[PDB]
RNA sequence: ACUGAAACUGUAGUAGAACCAAUCGGGGUCGUCAAUA
């Protein structure tokens, strides 16, 4: 079928803080800091299996956009106003490092706007 | 068995009307590899 990023429930706290440091020797809280690129011998594995980022985008932070649509039907509107008022604690998963959690994001209808 | 003369092919008329250079696409992501003895 088709393949999807399930999010990453139950992530602890501090899992994402301070990334440079390497964790990934060690359970915290039974996580191990599938994100980052262990050491090997104590210096950065940067070669062109994997990639760097200088920067995230922080959880937490809030984008607004809009979405234009025209002649939907109510079962076309239906399915697209489903994904855009969840249940809550479900998410989408959105740009690149899926696989490593990044990405998780929440969408809600902004009313006053619509 | 005495050359006619003289007379601007000019005058008026917009190569233009209409037509979206555009439609679809997350800069994304995990299992080996190799063939002999």
């Amino acid at each position: 079928g088709r393949k999807v990023y399930p999010h990453h429930k139950g992530l602890p706290n501090g899992y994402w803080s301070n990334p440079t440091e390497d964790r990934s020797q060690q359970a915290i809280q039974g996580h191990y800091q599938e994100y980052r690129r262990p050491k090997k011998d104590g210096l950065e594995q940067r070669d062109d299996q994997n990639r760097s980022v200088k920067g995230w985008v922080k959880p937490l932070t809030e984008f607004t956009f809009e979405i234009d649509v025209t002649n939907l039907s109510e079962v076309e509107l239906g399915a697209l106003l489903w994904l855009l008022t969840l249940p809550d604690l479900h998410f989408h998963r959105l740009g690149g490092g899926k696989p490593l959690g990044f990405g998780s994001v929440r969408l809600d209808i902004d009313p006053d706007k619509t």
